RNA sequence: GGGGGACCACCAGGUUGCCUAAGGAGGGGUGAACCGGCCCAGGUCGGAAACGGAGCAGGUCAAAACUCCCGUGCUGAUCAGUAGUUUAGCGAGACCCCGUCUC
């Protein structure tokens, strides 16, 4: 989030003068170049993309009449992406039935979240996946993914010890065959930070299993060393996919974006932090564009909100839209503003249904302070917390009733 | 957490009356608004944890209080007028005819 607001200031420095020139352009371009470097962007391919920008469009030509600095945005946003992302958005859905898909990582690429948490969003749009773990060579990492997907209803076939994943694989695809599964991941493990070494035993799994999708795993603190990484993972397997992870831990996700787009691949999905919820699908030039460029009852007011709670997650599309405004984008961290959420759904789930289903619940609770007071012996909250909802409910419901 | 006393309200259930014009050891419901108990999700408090406490939704009633029905005794009142019994006459009159007389 710090890229858009260095080129949205670049923005700001094309606008509020009267100049136009071709100095105005290259100072614009200086400070573009400045931004891109100091994410990771190598400084040979943003000269060419500059020298693109610049073949594109010159200012020596007369395109008489002419609306300005809309299209050279446009430009700077078409040469970003036919650099970040190769066009139109990588294939997301179930691609058909059974889904082998394979996982490999990196030793410090948190392996075991990305597995567990890659299995929510398949669940939630409604599609069954199983996890294959194996992962031999971290015990301890077999219990951390056993106490992270005992939450999540999902059963599981493998067993310690047995120093053979392709046996383990095979054992886990034909037994996850059974009951007519649709989502079969396979997370393989690790070995010797690896050089050149796994790679065989992937193509022995591969040629034993012959899956439909593989998918790395990648870092973006590793910066531009991901290139020689990435010729050996897209020459060994054409028909494969990248997901960059661990962006708000570090300041280098454009590099490895970079990296992946000129070893000329389309990348899937995206983690965005350590929680649960970090993970997005691709759409791929809104992204850009988004980080560029930006009677009514309380039982009504309780559904509204586990509607909204529903589109919850979400949080990169729903908080990007055109029309919110500046000081945003961290409210302390973004946690306690979803987390107090909960908490007043369950300040509403201390009323019945008389309360929730009168006209004014408001007016019904300034007749009877007694309910105001039987609502603190279950949800256990303050009165006073409880009277700050009401007002807060007041001032919406006069909103409301006034829009 | 382990134990010794003292007091209040009630229930089951066995004997009962210095008790009634009658006083069931009946059934049901709310148990709400903080004022009965139990199980207590989520949460909160204490704790490093195990776990335990106050306990909300939700469910529950042999045992806080309230209320309804049946039975019960007093008590007004309604229904069918059911029940088993209680003109005529007289005296005068015009003209004509018949005789007499005079000129």
């Amino acid at each position: 989030a710090d890229l858009g607001r260095k080129i949205t200031s670049a923005l700001r420095s094309l606008s509020n003068a009267t100049i136009i020139n071709e100095e105005v352009l290259n100072a614009m371009l200086k400070e573009v170049c400045t931004a891109l470097l100091e994410a990771d962007v190598n400084i040979k391919l943003v000269k060419q993309l500059r020298e693109n920008v610049k073949s594109a469009i010159d200012l020596e030509e007369m395109a008489s009449g002419l609306n300005k600095r809309k299209m050279i945005q446009h430009a700077v946003f078409k040469e970003l992406v036919k650099l970040v992302d190769p066009g139109v958005k990588a294939w997301t859905p179930t691609k058909g039935k059974q889904n082998v898909i394979m996982f490999v990582g990196l030793q410090g690429s948190g392996k075991t979240t990305t597995c567990s948490k890659l299995a929510y969003y398949y669940q939630r749009k409604g599609w069954k996946t199983c996890l294959i773990c194996a992962d031999t060579f971290r015990a301890g990492a077999f219990d951390q993914l056993k106490q992270n997907a005992t939450k999540a209803r999902i059963p599981f076939y493998g067993s310690y010890t047995e120093m053979d994943p392709v046996i383990i694989a095979s054992e886990g695809v034909e037994k996850f065959k059974n009951e007519n599964f649709e989502i079969i991941i396979v997370d393989t493990s690790g070995r010797h930070k690896q050089e050149d070494s796994l790679f065989e035993e992937m193509l022995q799994v591969a040629n034993a299993i012959q899956p439909d999708n593989i998918v790395y795993v990648m870092d973006a603190s590793i910066g531009q060393a991901c290139e020689a990484q990435a010729k050996a993972f897209k020459d060994k397997v054409d028909v494969a996919s990248v997901i960059v992870t661990k962006l708000d831990g570090h300041a280098k996700g454009g590099g490895a974006l970079s990296a992946v787009a000129a070893t000329k691949s389309p990348i899937i999905f995206i983690g965005t932090g350590e929680h649960i919820d970090d993970f997005e699908p691709f759409k791929t030039q809104p992204f850009i564009s988004k980080l560029l460029g930006m009677q009514f009852t309380l039982r009504d007011m309780y559904e509204q909100f586990q509607n909204i709670m529903k589109m919850g997650p979400f949080s990169q599309i729903l908080g990007m839209i055109p029309g919110f405004g500046t000081d945003f984008m961290s409210k302390g961290n973004e946690q306690e503003s979803m987390a107090r959420l909960k908490k007043l759904m369950t300040i509403m789930d201390s009323m019945n249904d008389q309360e929730l289903d009168s006209t004014d619940g408001a007016k019904v609770f300034s007749k009877q302070p007694g309910r105001i007071q039987r609502v603190a012996r279950g949800s256990g909250v303050s009165t006073r917390d409880v009277q700050e909802l009401l007002t807060q409910y007041t001032k919406f419901a006069q909103m409301v009733k006034k829009m």
